[PDB]
C-alpha cells in the first residue's frame, strides 16, 4: 500500500489469479452502468474506487487506485481486522488448504484475525504497532484483551471509538444479511479512529483477492461479524 498526499492508495495487483480477481471485483462493483440494489450499496461500505492505474511510462504495472480511508484524520488508530471462518476459498487444493489454516487455526472458531494494528499514545507522543504475529497469538481466552488494545490511549479505554465501530460494523452486517449474491474469504475490515473531534471513526471492507459469486448468505463473514461485534460490546463494560 503506497499512501498519496492526494488522498488516495496505491494497491499493487497481487500476482494472478489474485490480483486480477481484485481489479474485476471492483470493477464489477463500480461499473459505470450498474442499477444493482446491492452493489450500489456495497459501494458505502468500500473505498471509493478511482480505476485501474498503471506508471506513463510502464503499462505493466497495475495498481488499484483507491481512496485512503485514514486521510481525513490527524492521528489515524488502525486496525485491520481478517473476516470469517474460512481463509481460503471454495477452488483452494488441500495444500493450500492446510496453509491457509496452519496460518491461523482458531479461524473457524473465532471468525476473526487481527492482522495488525497501529496505535498513537497521547503521553508518549508515539504510536504502538503490533504486526501478524500479535493476532496470529490470540486465543479465546485473549481474544477481548486482543482487540481492546486497539482502544487504549495509555490513559483512558476510548468505549466512544469502540461504540461507534459496533455501530458501523452492523450496518455491514445488515449489508451482508440483505444479499446472497457475494462470499468474500481473506477479506478484512479496516478500522481508524481519531488519535488526537470525538466519536469520529472508520470501518471500512477491503482487500478483495477472493470475492466469489455465491447463491448463500455468507455465513462465515457473517458469524466472524457477529463475534467481532459480541467482543466489542463486551469492552464497552470494561
Ligand atoms: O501503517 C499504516 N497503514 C495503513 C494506512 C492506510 C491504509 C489504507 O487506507 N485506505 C485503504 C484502502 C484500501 C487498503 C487495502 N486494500 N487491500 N489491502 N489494503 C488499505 C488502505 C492501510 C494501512 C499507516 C502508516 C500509513
Amino acid at each position: 500500500i503506497l499512501q498519496h498526499p492526494d488522498g488516495t492508495v496505491l494497491k499493487q495487483l497481487q500476482p494472478p489469479p489474485r490480483g486480477p480477481r481484485e481489479l474485476e471485483f471492483y470493477n464489477m462493483v463500480y461499473a459505470a452502468d450498474c442499477f444493482d440494489g446491492v452493489l450500489l450499496e456495497l459501494r458505502k461500505y468500500l473505498p471509493k474506487y478511482y480505476g485501474i492505474w498503471s506508471p506513463p511510462t510502464a503499462p505493466n504495472d497495475l495498481y488499484l487506485k483507491l481512496e485512503d480511508v485514514t486521510h481525513k484524520f490527524n492521528k489515524p488508530c488502525i486496525m485491520d481486522v481478517k473476516i470469517g471462518q474460512k481463509s481460503y476459498d471454495p477452488f483452494a487444493s488441500s495444500e493450500k488448504i492446510q496453509q491457509q489454516v496452519s496460518k491461523y487455526p482458531l479461524m473457524e472458531e473465532i471468525g476473526f484475525l487481527v492482522l495488525g494494528m497501529r496505535v498513537y499514545h497521547v503521553h508518549s507522543d508515539s504510536y504502538e504497532t503490533e504486526n501478524q504475529h500479535y493476532g496470529r497469538s490470540l486465543t479465546k481466552e485473549t481474544i477481548k484483551d486482543g482487540v481492546s488494545r486497539f482502544f487504549h490511549n495509555g490513559y483512558c479505554l476510548r468505549k466512544d471509538a469502540v461504540a461507534a465501530s459496533i455501530q458501523k460494523i452492523e450496518k455491514i452486517l445488515q449489508w451482508f444479511e440483505n444479499q446472497k449474491q457475494l462470499n468474500f474469504y481473506a477479506s478484512s475490515l479496516l478500522f481508524v479512529y481519531e488519535g488526537s473531534s470525538g466519536g469520529e471513526v472508520e470501518v471500512r471492507m477491503i482487500d478483495f483477492a477472493h470475492v466469489f459469486p455465491s447463491n448463500t448468505i455468507d455465513e462465515g463473514y457473517v458469524y466472524g461479524l457477529k463475534h467481532l461485534i459480541s467482543v466489542l460490546r463486551s469492552i464497552l463494560d470494561n
